[PDB]
């Protein structure tokens, strides 16, 4: 009864899960929060911060590596699945790992400095905790990899892209492509003659459109910093205005990177909260700047959804996913209702049911396109992946 | 027979037109470039660069002036009308110049220093030379100002936009405005029951939602290099990317302030022309990266046609105005070829026809929204303004 260990080792953190190959499902979940900082602990399903203070990634590995060993799982784990950032334009597709992979991700490294260079730790501890095991490299950016350069192409000087590779990459490209997978099936659609448009909404938030199962445009850009205005993060911005500011409050652009990213968004509006159960609630109130914090947030969902939709050649569906894709009924609505342009009728009570009811129909059936919510599950497509990947003769 | 006198007074030229105030029609047009400049030159109907070398502003409106009693229509000038680049959240509408108008104006010109104050410069010129005609100004964001806040904030700090005025104000209104006004006699709309989308293509390129006669949507920023990519300005860019160029080439955001708008857009990418037509050869001719600039322009197009869709209830019409979209039968076919998805059928022979035929349908019947060109004219809008300003008792 083999296992797949999954790893998404992180800046601060390494949020890991247990899988198991037959079912697919959750044995084990953990996140070793506080990583480089003196204060770091290690908490087995929300149940312990236990003792890791002052430890490497390496070390927080090896903490959760006893962990697994504890619990007589460690000879059972067949296939160890890592989440990696950004993969430049050298992966389309998920991969063994090998000293080629290495290489290439140390070489795209640089198009994310933060998150994968974490992301290289986490494989070296792993590659030496489990060596005689498989493992894999899943990034958040290879879905994307099947748009054309007009969808890609930034309108700046060619050497730019050319010489420093400065393009819309995209992210949640694992959940896109799981969604959009499971979007087949739910609204029995073909895949080779198919338009949907998947809203992934949580954390970070980005729109995907997928024709004929392949992405061909996607919100945010070369970093996450573009498209959709999110929890703390700006979303679109006029580089004129950016520019202006600087010139009038006298800050750089490390200052105005900071606040475009962990002072804006949802948070920067409403001056509150970038959790919008805390805002929904403090619209309810009646908090004018919590209302208009959503009403912005719904109205660049809607407009992006809608441009997203040109990249298609017919609209079947459009996919909400992601923490606030699944649970927020408001959003989802609103964002809906802003679209009766594209002749979308809602069912509320449908639209209603919480996230219990899983993969779910929330449109009428007038409604001249299906809308749907579909829990996302990026750790069940890295299994996957690492599953099918198994059966490779290297 | 009386006369307007229209002045659109840039930072480097002073673009003028005389419009009969009975029909509308141009009577004479003018323009004074190479403003502050030892080499400058006044040139009437493009027929003698004349001498106006090393002279200022009301240098050359006088220029024009003694000019206009040349040909004696200087006691015909019944009104001024003043194109203003920028009018903040002061100004809703057209208004006859006063005193507090110009106040008004100075103190949101800091929105817009280059051309705001060489609007100023234009009207004390004017004013001077003209004191018993009545003048008008007219500015490019006021259309633009019944958008809502959904519609016209960033995802900044609220500080941002309360503080320092830092939100979308949007350009090209008069054209759109213009263009919105025609559309509803040529597709015989209900203005009040409506909804159109305008796609002003020249110059700069800006897409404006008009639902019930007002602008509730334009892709345009608080600077008018948002939205669509265009000759030489960039559009759309992660700031992200902004930021990883900058400390990637060392540069500062002046240096990146120049390259958005003088050496991005149509001209960064082909590496070649801004000029559509050199660029729409270059591609017949089999030149790449002039075929990448032109599908990325017209790619960009459609996403925020159908982006700007959402807010509209209903899509009656889509309307190509400007000197690239009054002319271009490309790239108009590419863009309605590229919105399949809202049900748009093009005749080919109808949008064969070149811009001498003026405002024409260009869809076929099948077609579920109306497609037309419509060949903007600020000028008129201006006039019709001023025209019926004329008749206010101060």
């Amino acid at each position: 009864f083999p296992v797949v260990l999954v790893i998404n080792c992180g800046s601060s953190s390494i949020k890991f899960s247990v899988l198991d190959v037959a079912t697919c499902d959750v044995l084990m979940a953990g996140i070793a929060d506080g990583m480089n900082t003196e204060n770091a602990f290690l908490s087995i399903n929300g149940d312990k911060p236990i003792n890791l203070a002052h430890s490497n990634y390496e070390d927080a590995l090896k903490a959760i590596a006893f962990e697994l060993e504890k619990r007589d799982l460690t000879d059972s784990v067949a296939l160890i699945g890592h989440r990696i950032a950004h993969g430049g334009e050298l992966f389309t597709q998920s991969v063994i790992i090998t000293d080629e992979i290495i290489d290439n991700i140390r070489r795209v490294s640089p198009l994310a400095p933060l998150h994968n260079y974490a992301n290289l730790s986490g494989i070296d501890a792993a590659r030496h905790l489990f060596p005689a095991v498989r493992q894999v490299a899943v990034f958040d950016t290879s879905f994307h990899q099947t748009l054309a350069p007009e969808a890609y192409l930034y309108g700046l000087p060619w050497e730019y892209f050319s010489s420093l590779g400065v393009r819309r990459y995209g992210f949640h490209g694992t959940s896109h492509r799981y969604v959009s997978r499971r979007a087949y099936e739910l609204l029995d659609l073909d895949e080779k003659d198919s338009g949907l448009i998947v809203a992934h909404l949580g954390n970070g938030a980005s729109i995907c459109a997928v024709r004929n199962g392949q992405s061909v445009d996607t919100s945010m850009g070369m970093t996450p910093l573009e498209g959709l205005m999110m929890g703390t993060r700006s979303g679109d911005v006029d580089f004129g205005a950016m520019a202006w500011i600087a010139k009038e409050t006298g800050q750089t652009l490390s200052d105005l990177e900071r606040v475009v990213n962990k002072e804006s968004g949802l948070l920067g509006i409403s001056g509150l909260s970038s959790d919008l159960r805390v805002l929904e609630k403090a619209w309810h109130e009646g908090h004018e700047r919590a209302r208009l914090a959503i009403k912005t947030f719904v109205h660049r969902i809607a407009r992006h959804i809608a441009g997203h939709a040109a990249s298609l050649h017919r609209l079947d569906g459009i996919i909400f996913t992601g923490g606030i894709g699944e649970n927020s009924v408001l959003i989802r609505q609103l964002v809906i209702e802003h679209l009766g342009v594209l002749g979308l009728t809602l069912d509320v009570e449908m639209n209603k049911q919480p996230n219990s009811h899983g993969e779910r129909i929330i449109s009428a059936n007038p409604s001249q396109v299906i809308c749907a919510v579909i829990p996302t599950n990026e750790e069940k497509m890295i299994a996957l992946d690492a599953i099918h990947l198994g059966n490779v003769k290297a």
